[PDB]
């Protein structure tokens, strides 16, 4: 990988996407996957489990490359990029959120090209809900997190765990699950900073969840059954339709 | 990956490694492959074209995952690591180093977790020998690299290549054929570097070269062949020995 541009859009392209785990050679968990996820909006993924969610975040993060077809990062290969600045412009939330053994301060910066201020560290903190926890610490910001693996709360984790990919200020925000353990306080706090806000009115923002009610609001949503598109577009658009994703919510409370 | 010891010796153990790249997956790459790469020593890693040299520098950044056997950093497993926690531990240097199109000290920079001081980024260079050519520059280390591709000298780009992974202080330094470019000046200067400094005495290094001369000194030398150890052992053990390392070395020039 050589490119990195030094403006980039954030418009993704899966084209006929095919993918296999490399331990598992012949195994499709994606096959024929073509979808497009474009910048200032955000876009949902959603269905039954085993689907290939996950591995479509998988993709889009480089770790791994599809077998067939391409992924395009504002019209260039994903490979053509250059590690480093891949981390730079895609940040990736997940329902694996792992802490470390070090300060708040530290686990947030993260990976950061820089050194952040400290009103840098509790803006993004505020905006995850995580501020407030921190601040009762006798230590603050400084208090190493907990190495028993259960010295803090669910919610308390992931908000730290997307303020951390908020400080990077990414063009591609992929949210693996990271919403489930928020509160519908925190819920919020999330989808108006995705929605309500000119910060992420620019980026794109790919929502992964397996809560209905929150790709209810999305701007585009994308049906994902046995590795491939089943359905495409908005809310109302697929209820109308009454397939796979209205059948699917069909089954809820009212 | 969890794993971000404040503390690493840099020791890596391959155990029984094998592998094949994920779209030709029945090709054994590497077969049975076991070694050991000692903290604050320099093992040679040396052996015919497409024995698999590369493709161990590459199971060492995790870029791959070894289809069995196992490939350890300091006892855990790679994939246990945190992955922006093996960058900040794990740099390596390349005959495939991609410049971008950006400014000298943005480039040496890369991808670290810090800003770095003008007396940290020449220090580097100077290392590297890079400083020199650089501040012949009229905007000096502001100098944006060449779009052209070729705007720039092949020892002068290895020479910011190198200082880029110097400035990371990495436990691990992965040399993969990133010495060839440079003449024997620059190249007595990494050498200098790697061995008769206080700063690498304590990091291990992998130097992936197809110059004999260069492995000649390494304090453990690894011959690759089939992608397995065809042998082992330093300059002399392998010479009485009179197998692959003496063969390959007997035809050059004295
Ligand atoms: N590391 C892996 N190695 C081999 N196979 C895997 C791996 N991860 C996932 N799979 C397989 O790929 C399929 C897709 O998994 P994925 O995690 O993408 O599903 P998902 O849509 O995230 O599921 P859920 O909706 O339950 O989270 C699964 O059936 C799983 O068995
Ligand atoms: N990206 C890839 N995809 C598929 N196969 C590959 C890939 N890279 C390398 N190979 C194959 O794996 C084998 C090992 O390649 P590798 O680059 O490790 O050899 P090498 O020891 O670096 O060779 P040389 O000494 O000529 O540099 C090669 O025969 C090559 O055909
Ligand atoms: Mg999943
Ligand atoms: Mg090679
Ligand atoms: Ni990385």
């Amino acid at each position: 990988g050589s490119l990195a541009p030094l403006n980039m859009k954030g418009l993704v392209k899966f084209q006929d996407v095919s993918f296999a785990y490399p331990n598992h050679p012949n195994v499709q968990v994606l096959q024929g996957l073509t979808f497009t996820l474009y910048p200032g909006k955000v876009t949902a993924l959603v269905g039954p489990n085993g689907s290939g969610k996950s591995t479509v975040a998988a993709l889009l993060q480089n770790l791994y490359q599809p077998t067939g077809g391409k992924v395009l990062l504002d019209g260039e290969p994903l490979v053509q990029y250059d590690h480093h600045y891949l981390h730079t412009q895609v940040a990736a939330v997940g329902q694996e959120p792992l802490l470390f053994g070090r300060s708040f301060r530290e686990n947030i910066a993260y990976g950061l090209t820089r050194t952040p201020t400290m009103e840098e560290i509790t803006a993004v903190a505020m905006e995850s809900g995580a501020h407030d926890f921190i601040s009762g610490f006798p230590q603050g910001y400084d208090t190493e997190v907990g190495e028993t693996g259960n010295q803090l709360s669910g919610g308390q984790r992931q908000a730290v765990a997307l303020a951390r990919a908020l400080i990077r200020k990414p063009r591609l925000l992929i949210l693996d699950n990271a919403t489930s353990a928020l509160a519908a306080g925190n819920q919020l706090r999330v989808q108006r900073l995705l929605y309500e806000s000119p910060e992420w009115a620019s980026r794109t923002v790919l929502l992964i969840t397996q809560q209905l009610s929150l790709a209810e609001r999305a701007h585009h949503i994308l049906f994902l059954k046995e590795g491939s598109v089943c359905e495409q577009g908005t809310h109302l658009q697929l209820m109308e339709r009454g397939g796979c994703y209205r059948s699917m919510v069909e089954a809820l409370a009212a």
